[PDB]
């Protein structure tokens, strides 16, 4: 309805003064209830020099409910499966509409950052994080050549 909207284009206005991260995100033509986003690899991470895609769905009550939100680029982590789908809770039960697609975009940055191995979607991917991080972190670091650049 037209509270969604207008919350939309007030968090568009938003992220165009103050872009969260080093990440990008605005409508799809001019569909204001379908966005794309970018998310640069943060620095030192093992995504660093990788460009990830997203795609975000407003729900028709936003901002009482969230956004669907899933990268379409292909990543090696814990927390992200082979269809994009991201394991993250204020995605899910832990959304208030305090929170803003800059504040979601800000969140996945850090996620990718400092994964959340205890939530596996990818149980092995999980599993290397914890037990031997030099691993995880080269087999991410091809991952972002392969599928990021």
């Amino acid at each position: 309805g037209a509270m969604a909207l207008k919350r939309i284009h007030k968090e568009l206005n938003d992220l165009a003064r103050d872009p969260p991260a080093q990440c990008s995100a605005g409508p799809v033509g001019d569909d204001m209830f379908h966005w794309q986003a970018t998310i640069m690899g943060p620095n030192d991470s093992p995504y660093q020099g990788g460009v990830f895609f997203l795609t975000i769905h407003f729900p028709t009550d936003y901002p009482f409910k969230p956004p669907k939100v899933a990268f379409t680029t292909r990543i090696y982590h814990p927390n992200i499966n082979s269809n994009g789908s991201i394991c993250l809770d204020i995605l899910r039960s832990q959304w208030g509409p305090a929170l803003t697609i800059s504040k979601v975009l800000l969140s996945i940055c850090s996620l990718l950052c400092d994964p959340n191995p205890d939530d596996p979607l990818v149980p092995e991917i999980a599993r290397i994080y914890k037990t031997d991080r030099e691993k995880y972190n080269r087999i991410a670091r091809e991952w972002t050549q392969k599928y990021a650049m």
